[PDB]
Parts: C-alpha cells; sequence; structure tokens
C-alpha cells in the first residue's frame, strides 16, 4: 500500500504551518497523545501534557489527531504548540494499540516498545515525576535502526 509512509510531521509556529522530517524522531523517547479539539476531556488534558513536557524535556509529544474537520485540527496545532501527525484518519493506530478512549497518552522508547502505555492516567495523579523518572533511569534502551531511519511504519502500521 505505502510506498513511503509517514515522511512528515508537522507543527506550528510562529503563525505558520510547517513541516518536520520523520528521521527528526529516530533515537528519541515520544508521548503519543490520543486527542481531539471536540474532546473537552482532551483540551483539558493540555495542561497535564504541558507540566509533563517540563519535566520530561526529551520526551518528542506527537499529537495523533481525531479532529472532525481540518479547521479544528488547525486550531489546536496552534494552541499546543505540539509535534502532530498531518491531518487523517488514524483509527488503525487506535486498533493496533486498543485505545479504548480519548485522551490517550502512551510513553514510547528509542526502539519503539512501549515504556508506558496508560500514561494518561499516571500523569493524571500527580504523583509520578519521580517514579517515572527512574522508571526512564533504570531502562536500558536498545537501539534499533529503522530504514531511511523512519521508525513510524513499524510505530503505527502491521
Amino acid at each position: 500500500k505505502y510506498a513511503n509512509y509517514m515522511n512528515y510531521l508537522y507543527y506550528y509556529q510562529n503563525n505558520e504551518l510547517k513541516k518536520i522530517d520523520s528521521s527528526y524522531f529516530k533515537d528519541k523517547y515520544l508521548g503519543l497523545f490520543f486527542g481531539a479539539s471536540w474532546c473537552k476531556y482532551c483540551v483539558t488534558f493540555i495542561d497535564s501534557l504541558n507540566i509533563f513536557k517540563k519535566n520530561f524535556p526529551n520526551v518528542e509529544i506527537i499529537y495523533i489527531p481525531f479532529d472532525r474537520t481540518y479547521q479544528e485540527y488547525q486550531s489546536f496545532l496552534k494552541n499546543t504548540n505540539f509535534y502532530a501527525l498531518p491531518f487523517d484518519n488514524y483509527l488503525y493506530i487506535c486498533k493496533k494499540y486498543q485505545i479504548k478512549n480519548l485522551p490517550s497518552f502512551m510513553l514510547i522508547t528509542p526502539n519503539n516498545n512501549i515504556l508506558v502505555k496508560d500514561a494518561a492516567q499516571l500523569i493524571k495523579t500527580d504523583e509520578y515525576i519521580n517514579n517515572l523518572k527512574s522508571l526512564i533511569k533504570n531502562y536500558i534502551i536498545h537501539p534499533k535502526t529503522f530504514q531511511f531511519n523512519n521508525r513510524f511504519f513499524d510505530l503505527f502500521r502491521n
């Protein structure tokens, strides 16, 4: 089906929609944020993510959108400055990870393994930072090379 899959991610900076090569995310921790602008609990969760991001600045937050319209998606990216997948239908990613509801937030290690599947519920406990720092401190990352340095077919497709 895909000759090249997920070549680019996107973000808003200085009022402008920008692209970033998906190879930028090789070898990084990621936080996959499954959300939508029309979901009140997703909008509230942004405040939890912002606190998370300050404490874990090297984890790259990626918005996986479930907006109904491109305009909704754009206003969400503008307000959060997160990186995001292009606007599209990502139900297949929900199916792969058996995501039950929005918001969800998964912490992924550099080789695409799941470090914390339930991280949206974890960060809502507001008692988690030291424990998570230690979890990451104690996790031995194993490198993994991906074709074209693009990790996302492995992460999102089967």
